[PDB]
């Protein structure tokens, strides 16, 4: 059976809904009140084929941070969720994507230890109405819940949008693979320990 | 089927034809009047798995120059042919591969939209009787035809020999993979725009 | 009979129409939902005698990006359309023009072989509403489709205006005298090589 | 069949005994007097889905350097032994993968020519009581005897059980990948010069 | 009537013969014995649209130098010889013409004062079979012997063949224009002491 | 009796014919397809006092690279073959030789683990028709496949034939004395682990 992950999300400055499905076929469906953060989130569709529900309201007139923030350590934990045990799953994925001039390499390991490795340099503060900052604390947020080992590697690029862009699709890919079943592993867990987990 | 994409190309430089099969099962056949290019696409067919048909004669006594650039214009176009809707397809392609001490990246983006991001430093002029510029050359005319994104680093290396085809080696997989059938598409594009184009 | 161009271009980001004149009165008729964008295509056709049609609409909420590079992809196209085999024409072009303290060089050649040479530095993130990163992107959008050699040197300049307006003006001047009628070459096509081409 | 490769190996120094199986489940059953190397070894194992038996006995109080030399000859040419001509294998392979902090990058090239790229700076001495020293001279006996060129690079890390334990799960995974049938080869072997060998 | 000018030179070293006309249609007929060098007189007349007609032939066993000279000394003398008293012409050229990378700033007085000043950085010694040092030394003699002031500004390039061939098209056109008829003096000298003489 | 290594080895790139005797008399008797090579090979003889006996055909008009380095690789074999336990001999050499200007030490030891350092700075790239780049590769290629710890240390030199040929001086005397009779040790293994051994 498909693995879904679902959470719901509340507090005084943001109210939060995901639903995704790593076993998707790219359905994207994505609200967050942060219209450049919907565009990226269907690059994760698109590209890792998840199926990705996100609708998210909160005080963006305060700033996009909260919101950001908090859209993605709903998603962090939709995908804790969706995974389990994390038994006979690649676990690692390692991908780079350009966008043009943008060249990103994203390598992670769903090892249930969260780090956030990360040198992009965003040579703008604003892509549309969207600050630039909130990108790596989207990645860090994610991490955070999902208990992801995960760096970002900023190899080219110069337009913000290309960077950020390329980063998302360069995520989508290793986290796929990551995600998608091992075909010689035989259903086992992929550690050496026994037991993959965020404890 | 399998997509093939043909190409006849004459100038008063030079006279040019080529056919590949990107199904295809490593048919090398490439004779281009400048014989360190032909064992290069031979790297692209041996690899890649491409049928590479290439045939060209032009004013190698001016230069390689000019036949050099208008193979890869029509490896290009011949390509750009073969690839059609895009549909269905991986789409990007990201490799490194060495040759002894070199060691090269390519990752690419049947995009639609041409770029070379290329930082090669090869340290002799001349391999063979071949001009060492006319490597960037090559990948740089057919991105152009071709509509792909193409980035191409140097990570290690210091026989020219060894960097080139290095390069070649490459660029042969990771455009194998972003041709490839992607299995989990179901046949769509693979773009959130709904559309790749050349234009 | 005046040399025309005509592309309807849309996508799931944005939906584009340009009608362009080569052979023009300089009538300005640019609606791309970007402001800045039509006060620039206004210098095109005030300074180039191009006329100039442009309609788009796009996914500017997310950023004006998307709109801006279509917008420069049919130009491109345009331009390409219109120019058919390039006979008789002057093929090159080369103006430097100032707006107060900025000075803005550019030289092309319509060769049929896409390449941006570009060095603005402008110093301020947005002009108005207007992205400043999107002004390298528009001419390499253009350059791309409609197989332009185009270079862009930045000579003088300090306000972030002056430099783009006198840029756009510059490569007005450059283009119409590229694409005017060479007087003394009979309509013959301006190469050695025999062809003009975009393959 | 499974490829499987056998070695024993004694001298005055050490004793040996080494089986691989190419197309393993993932038996983990190392014991080289060196507890270190053994559970790098497993990772080798439970990444690369090789099995692997190792036992060495040797002179640890003198230095653990000649029984980390003499296993890791002994892995490699149980890999040479399995790989016989190489016929219908990827031939090449290419992964990174992080240890939390630690990022490594491996690239291999099953060409039958030794040659190993390592740029590890390892920030210690010991881990536990292994000489950190010990980590490159194993990649590079391992590669003498196997004919392999790998090339290993640190791109970030400052724990050395994760920065040499992410070498290893690279190394596998990297190994795993090169070793696995190519799906579209149809057995040939994988190169333009006819043959594969270590001479 | 025309302009057309007229010189055989011969020595121990080479002999040549040209024939120039100022009012040309772009006759493309010469044969140096240098191949790379024909390339280039080719883009004089079809850029600059003289007839160029150039018979060589020399020591090439020795060096392409001396025929590269003695070629560029007597187009040199043609053209003084068809310029004559330089009445009633522009007498100024400017033009700058890139090629892809390349882009390259020539301009020129028919003083009669010759004067060559020249910047350009060629990457690689032979393009072709043909000595890259030796581009400076056509110029200097063409000035030598026609009275030119010209500058060579090599704004941008890399690839050898790109600069040395933009440098062509650069000066062709900037000739053109200076050897054209200015529209609006008269037939005058255009000169405020009255003369122009290489002595 | 003498000990005497023969290697035949084709692919489809070159083919190759070694047989040398470590107790010759300096029989020179070297035809690669490359008379710079060739040279350097009757300086083993002459003065190292092998027996070498080479053949080579191979694809020249591509690169002498392949031909070179089958070349090394087959003579490296035969080292090996002849060599057997390597009883009774000195094991280690070492040498400096000028040539002129140029000063080369090189050092060797018949250890069974292949290594090269190398340092050399040849200042030109072609010596005749002769890559310099392909002298390390040579060296290279004959450690491999010996089994030979080689360190070839340019303490002087310019001119890059005498840079070379001192190298070869100094390798062939090093050469010759590690393969010599030991005239103390009584036919015993000069090792104190007992064996030498390429794997
Ligand atoms: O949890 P796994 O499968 O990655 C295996 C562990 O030994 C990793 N590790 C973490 N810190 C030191 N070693
Ligand atoms: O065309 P695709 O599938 O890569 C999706 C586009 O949004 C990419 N893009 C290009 N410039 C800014 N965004
Ligand atoms: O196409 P044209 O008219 O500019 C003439 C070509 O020879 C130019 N060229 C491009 N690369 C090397 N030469
Ligand atoms: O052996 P392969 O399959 O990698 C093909 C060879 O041409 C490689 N090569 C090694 N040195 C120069 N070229
Ligand atoms: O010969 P012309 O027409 O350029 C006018 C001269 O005054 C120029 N000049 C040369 N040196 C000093 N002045
Ligand atoms: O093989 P031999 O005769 O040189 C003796 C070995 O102890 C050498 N060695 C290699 N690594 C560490 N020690
Ligand atoms: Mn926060
Ligand atoms: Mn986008
Ligand atoms: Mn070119
Ligand atoms: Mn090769
Ligand atoms: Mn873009
Ligand atoms: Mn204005
Ligand atoms: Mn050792
Ligand atoms: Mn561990
Ligand atoms: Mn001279
Ligand atoms: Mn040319
Ligand atoms: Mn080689
Ligand atoms: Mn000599």
């Amino acid at each position: 059976s498909a693995r879904i992950g679902e959470v719901k999300r509340e507090t005084k400055e943001t109210n939060v809904s995901v639903k995704i499905n790593l076993d998707g076929h790219g359905v994207s469906d994505s609200s967050t009140g942060i219209p450049f953060l919907d565009h990226m989130l269907d690059q994760l569709a698109s590209h890792g084929l998840f199926d990705v529900h996100v609708r998210a309201t909160g005080d963006t007139h305060i700033d996009d941070h909260h919101t950001n923030e908090d859209v993605a350590l709903a998603i962090g934990t939709a995908l804790l969720k969706a995974l389990g045990e994390r038994k006979g799953i690649n676990r690692f994925g390692d991908f780079t994507a350009p966008l043009d001039e943008a060249l990103i390499h994203v390598s992670l390991d769903l090892s249930g230890r969260p780090y956030l490795g990360y040198n992009l340099e965003i040579p703008t503060q604003r892509v549309g109405t969207y600050d630039t900052q909130l990108v790596e604390h989207f990645f860090q947020s994610l991490v955070n819940t999902s208990g992801m080992t995960l760096h970002i590697r900023q190899l080219a690029g110069k337009n913000s949008h290309h960077i950020i862009e390329a980063t998302f699709k360069a995520f989508a890919r290793a986290l796929r693979q990551a995600t998608e079943s091992d075909p010689r592993r035989g259903g086992t867990i992929p550690s050496s320990k026994g037991v993959l987990s965020r404890s």
